[PDB]
């Protein structure tokens, strides 16, 4: 490569599965709206939440790949698993199941964060820093926040609970 | 007649009884919105959502009969029955009738479909298509999405959850 | 389910593998806007046609899904496989594999079209005539007429008329 | 010095020698500048393209002196080499100087920051990151772009692909 400097193959490497990982979880949340939005279910705030996290983890794999071809190494694409469940159970299922999966992405962005450090490439780490690692906290904070809400909602009486949370928390 | 042109007298006849099922459908929203109006039921959103339907049933009726004309053919209008309750229990009771009702409509306008079909009669066929069976299949989703949100409302407190859904998903 | 009419299993089913080649496709075309981004590439006129290209196929998969859930179907989803090339030659060899990828995406129209009419499924028919026949006859003959415009610039000259067709022809 | 922190003899020499090269790298941009915008080279496009990085360059000096005064080190100035060549040859050749300067500033730039991190100089770090280390990744991506663009053109006429680069890809 012409533009490649300061750029591990280890490096590289790692970018292209975590594109595999942000693009598995905009699968995953594309199908976590949809199930929310099955008439059987029909929790249009809980559906439009997971619509957005798609598109947004969609936009950071592409983020990621802008940022491959940039530094001059070579976007690789794999397979895409599927989701890991075709139903997710209840609005409190989902948004555990939803922190469980940023948690996953948030161990990934600092694993890369710190292969970075050890192949000193600061453009790396500064990347990571600007664009990823503080709207992962951001997210996960809202996320334990929507849980902490979910779950004083329960009671004894479940249904009222979740057609409150989505109608007073969740946008609609 | 002058115009007529590929309008079978079978369609022709279909279209006059589709007429009167729209007809039908509108005086039994008239008879649901008016009943949600009285005092001692008294929930508005639910008044406002069989008004809107009464009058779109209504409009269903005037393009069908504006097209019994543009095709040459010739309206006839026959006795309207009444509604079939003349008092409609609970929101869910009320919601549970009305997608009997559509389901109903619905199928009628597949009939009157595979008639045109039949028949060779493709301006039938996409005057359905254009007008009535898209709408019809979102209504019923919607109806759905509202079965689903007033079942998981009912709880042990139904009166609670009749208020809340009349309240934050109804439109007042 | 409460909503679902005249919703074959067949159509469900087909209509499930439909989203699978959209999201593959919508895969294809992200895969083919990074190659054309690449430094050793640098036509940011096919990066920009494919990208959006991209964009459509994930939402043609969207209004596959809605139409499901409205139907009272149950989307299922299964893993994306990769696309078929990592790298993707000249302009005239990515529009050659663009022209076969959107014919192998008419086909599939077609056939589910076939098995809505076979199933006198209307909705499904009007579905795909309204949202999916003509975008994708409109985008075959625009690929088709880039292919010729690409055709008639290799001439001795390859590297010139592939530069000038990126810049004269495609929107950057 | 009354608000020196911090701040170690070593960075504040290394600061002083990146304002010497970034000084260099803004005369050769002017003599690249006015090598294009002679009357037996005209190519304004290409002198655009210099003069814009002349003055980029002249920036980042400022930049980086601002930042030597913040910290209470002492700006120390030194002969400027002339540029390396007075006349530039192809657009080709310029391109590809131009390529070699900003990896050698960029190199630069690394060994400064990991100065930084060796002294545990955290605000010197973040001052590479967000002033200077993902400009010249964004520049030198560019530069790669235009060189992939250039050596496309060249075929067997090479004023043909000089002309059309400076006239289609450059501002002018
Ligand atoms: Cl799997
Ligand atoms: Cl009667
Ligand atoms: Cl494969
Ligand atoms: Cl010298």
């Amino acid at each position: 490569s012409q533009i490649r400097q300061n750029y591990s193959t280890e490096v590289e490497a790692a970018v292209n599965r975590l594109v595999n990982l942000y693009l598995r979880a905009s699968y995953t949340y594309l199908s976590l709206g949809f199930y929310f939005d099955r008439d059987d279910v029909a929790l249009e705030g809980v559906c439009h939440f997971f619509r957005h996290l798609a598109h947004h983890k969609h936009h950071g794999a592409h983020r990621l790949l802008k940022m491959q071809n940039q530094r001059g190494g070579r976007a690789l694409f794999q397979d895409l698993q599927k989701p890991s469940q075709d139903e997710w159970g209840t609005t409190l299922d989902a948004m555990k199941a939803a922190i469980v999966l940023e948690k996953s992405l948030n161990q990934a962005l600092l694993d890369l964060h710190a292969l970075g450090s050890a192949q000193a490439d600061p453009h790396l780490c500064d990347f990571l820093e600007s664009h990823f690692l503080d709207e992962e906290v951001k997210l996960i904070k809202k996320m334990g926040d929507h849980l902490t809400n979910i779950q004083r909602l329960v009671g004894s009486q479940a249904g009222l609970g979740e057609y409150l949370f989505e109608r007073l928390t969740l946008k609609h």
